[PDB]
């Protein structure tokens, strides 16, 4: 019964994004002026206070590379509302018309950002649990922010978390490490070929995927750094924003343009 809440009317819901078990996202209006993502429970499919527990998460948590929560309908139907973000899931901007014309340069300045709302979230000590680019949002100049759908997505997960239940901002590292190969190949499944058992017994011993085609090693390094086996050897987000937002003067400043990358 908060500040958040919103008189009804006051949205239309216009276009539909996507469909759960648990209820619906939609493009819409809010105060007849502003462009919003509606969030949807299906009644039924879960209590109130549970979908709610969205929300309050959301509340105390703000930053320019988080995805904000504006505001919320507390009964039923039930409504959470967020910002909007006009280019959707990082993934499907990765793989889709968009993709043929990024480049190395773009693909670090997203990184930085994501790695800006990670930084973020490491300093309130929160854990993310599923960073990867299917819950990364871009708005438009290529805006990106960390946000959730709520979905095991083990090809990401940190080995002591995917194991051990040892989730921590250092296992959300490793997924970063993840998420810079969805962006250096635009979009493709990490370790192709390869099954969730195939992953987690290679990993185990070692194995980590290579240089994609075209990437700097030095981007490739930073991959491996984020793998590190040790949770504790792996590094800050701090250190992840600073080295992105300084890649092409610090580390790459002889970067050419190429075919992909
Ligand atoms: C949680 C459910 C309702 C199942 C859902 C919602 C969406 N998509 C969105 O919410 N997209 C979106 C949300 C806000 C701004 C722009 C796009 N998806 C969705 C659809 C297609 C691809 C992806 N990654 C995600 N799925
Ligand atoms: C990254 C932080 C800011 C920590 C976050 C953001 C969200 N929620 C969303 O991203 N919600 C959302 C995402 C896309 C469209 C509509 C709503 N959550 C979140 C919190 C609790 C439950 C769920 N499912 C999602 N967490």
């Amino acid at each position: 019964k908060d500040a958040w809440e919103i008189p009804r009317e006051s949205l239309r819901l216009e276009v539909k994004l996507g469909q759960g078990c648990f209820g619906e996202v939609w493009m819409g209006t809010w105060n007849g002026t502003t462009r919003v993502a509606i969030k949807t429970l299906k009644p039924g499919t879960m209590s109130p206070e549970a979908f709610l527990q969205e929300a309050q998460v959301m509340k105390k948590l703000r930053h320019e590379k988080l995805v904000q929560l504006y505001a919320v309908v507390s009964e039923e139907p039930i409504y959470i509302v967020t910002e909007y973000m006009s280019k959707g899931c990082l993934l499907d901007f990765l793989k889709g018309e968009m993709g043929k014309y990024l480049r190395l340069p773009q693909l670090v300045d997203m990184a930085a950002q994501i790695a800006s709302g990670m930084a973020y979230v490491e300093r309130m000590n929160y854990v993310h649990r599923d960073l990867r680019a299917a819950n990364i949002l871009v708005g438009e100049n290529l805006v990106c922010k960390v946000a959730d759908f709520g979905l095991f997505p083990i090809k990401w997960t940190a080995p002591e978390a995917a194991l051990y239940g040892r989730f921590t901002i250092k296992s959300d590292v490793w997924s970063f490490g993840i998420l810079l190969t969805e962006l250096t190949t635009k979009g493709r499944v990490p370790y192709p070929g390869m099954v969730n058992r195939e992953v987690l017994d290679q990993v185990e011993r070692g194995y980590r995927m290579p240089c994609p085609p075209e990437c700097p090693e030095s981007l490739h390094d930073l991959m491996c750094q984020c793998w590190r086996k040790d949770p504790e050897e792996r590094p800050t987000f701090e250190y992840l924003q600073a080295f992105l937002e300084d890649y092409f003067t610090s580390t790459e400043p002889q970067y050419q343009p190429g075919e992909n990358l």
